[PDB]
C-alpha cells in the first residue's frame, strides 16, 4: 500500500533493529511496507579516532555533536531521499507528539529524523537543515534514537497493511470470567452488539472524565457521547 | 553508587538490548549500576503453540495478553525482586510522565515494568498486579516495549555515576565559527563567564516563552529570571 520510507541518522544505528526485526514494525519493514535506512556520523569522520563529539562555544560541562559529521551524514540522507523529505530533529524544545500530531507526520512518504547525542547539535544546524523540531515528551533522555523509533512506531500504524478517537481506552476482559474474586462485566457476555458498543463508550467517557478531564475540554462529544457522560457522572456519584 | 534494579516482561526481551548494550545506559548496565532482567511471557506458556494473546470478551476486533502466562510472568518477577518493586504499567491510560514524574520514578531502587502488546492486558490484571499506570505520551504504539525503553533511560540519568530546570534548553553552538553565514554569539567567545551564564538562562527563559508558553505558567521564576525574561520580551518586540 502507502509506502513509506524513513531515513535515520544516528551514532547508534543499531538500536533500531528494537523495531526493524520485532513484532509489528519488524513486519512491515520485512514486507517493504516500511524502510528504515540509517547513516552513521561516525562514517563521515576523517580523524584518525573517528570524533564525533565537540566542545561547546561558552564553555558549559557537557558536549555536543561535531558538526562536520553530522552536516555530511544528513546531506547523504537527503540526497538518497530525493525531494519531498521531511528532516527532523528530535528534541524536549520540540513540539509536543499527540495522536493528531502522529497522524500528521503519518501524511509523509519520506522523513529524515535526525537523532541528537550529548547535550544537542548545532542550533545553526537547525535552522539550515532541520525542518520540523519535535518532542515526544516533556523529559529527557540519553539520545534521539527513543523518540525517532517511537515516532516510527506511531507512524507505521497509519500504513495500510501494518495492522489489520480522543477518549481513553474502555476496559478489556478476558478469559477466565472469574479472576481472583474479580468477574467480568456480564454486559461483554450478552451478545448484545449494541449494548457492548454502548458500554465501551460509556466507559470510555468514564475513564476519561476521572483521570484526564482536561482532554474532554477539548473534544465536542456527539449526542449519544454527552448522554453516556452524564449517566457516567450520575452513576459515579452513586 | 545507588544501584537501581528493573525487571522487564515482555514477548519481546531483544529490544531491550537497545539500551543494555549502546550508549550510556549500556554503559550503565555493564558496570553494574543498573540491572535490566526481562521476563518472556512466552516462557510461561504451556501448549503446544506457545499461545500468549486470547480474545476479548465482548467481541472487538483487536487482541489482549493471555491472562495466564502474563499473570505467571509479573508473579516470577515480584519473587525475584523481593519486596519493594513498584510494577509498572505502560499504556496511554496512564499517568502523563514529564520530567517531574521521572525524578518520582528514580526514587525506587526496584522496578518492574509490564510491557503490554495487542489491544492491553485485562482489567484485572491491574487491579491485582499493577501499582502505577503511567504513559509516555498521548500517542499510541504497536507495544509497551518503547515506552518501557523511553522511562528506563529517563531514570537511568539520575543514577549516580551514569553521566558526568522547568525551563526549555538555551541554543548551543560548536566548532566552526561560522556556519554557512550564521555566526556564533560573541558573548559566547568572550570569556565572561557571568554574561555567559546570563545569557543562556535569558534565551532559555525566551525560547520557553515562544514555543511552550504553559511551561511558564506552572513556574515561579526567581528574580533574575522574572529579569532576564522582561528583557527578552522587550528585545523580541523590537
Ligand atoms: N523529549 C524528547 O523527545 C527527547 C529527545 C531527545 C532526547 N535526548 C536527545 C537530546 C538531548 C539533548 C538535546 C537534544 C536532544 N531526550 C528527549
Ligand atoms: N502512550 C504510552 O505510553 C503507550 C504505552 C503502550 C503503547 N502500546 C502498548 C499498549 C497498547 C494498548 C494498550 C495498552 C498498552 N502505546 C503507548
Amino acid at each position: 500500500g502507502s509506502h513509506m520510507w524513513i531515513g535515520v541518522i544516528s551514532l547508534f544505528p543499531e538500536m533500531f533493529k528494537a523495531i526493524t526485526e520485532f513484532g509489528v514494525t519488524g513486519r512491515a519493514v520485512k514486507h517493504n511496507l516500511l524502510k528504515v535506512e540509517c547513516w552513521n556520523p561516525r562514517d563521515f569522520t576523517f580523524d584518525k579516532h573517528k570524533t564525533v563529539d565537540d566542545r561547546p562555544y561558552g564553555g558549559g560541562p557537557g558536549m555536543l555533536m561535531m558538526v562536520q559529521p553530522l552536516r555530511d551524514a544528513i546531506h547523504t540522507a537527503k540526497a538518497a531521499a530525493g525531494e519531498g523529505a521531511k528532516v527532523i530533529y528530535l528534541s524536549p524544545q520540540g513540539r509536543k507528539l499527540d495522536q493528531g500530531g502522529v497522524t500528521e507526520l503519518a501524511q509523509n512518504q519520506k522523513l529524515i529524523l535526525v537523532c541528537g547525542r550529548y547535550e544537542g547539535i548545532d542550533e545553526r544546524l537547525i535552522q539550515t537543515e532541520i525542518d520540523e523540531e519535535w518532542s515526544i515528551g516533556d523529559y529527557v533522555l540519553t539520545g534521539g534514537e527513543l523518540p525517532a523509533m517511537t515516532l516510527i512506531d506511531a507512524v507505521a500504524r497509519f500504513i495500510p497493511g501494518v495492522l489489520g478517537d480522543g477518549l481513553l481506552d474502555c476496559p478489556h476482559y478476558t478469559r477466565p470470567e472469574v479472576l481472583e474474586g474479580l468477574t467480568v462485566p456480564p454486559v461483554l457476555m450478552s451478545g448484545h452488539h449494541e449494548e457492548i458498543r454502548k458500554w465501551r463508550l460509556k466507559q470510555s467517557l468514564q475513564r476519561t472524565w476521572l483521570r484526564r478531564p482536561e482532554l474532554l475540554e477539548g473534544l465536542a462529544l456527539t449526542d449519544e457521547q454527552r448522554k453516556l457522560l452524564k449517566e457516567a457522572q450520575a452513576e459515579h456519584n452513586s
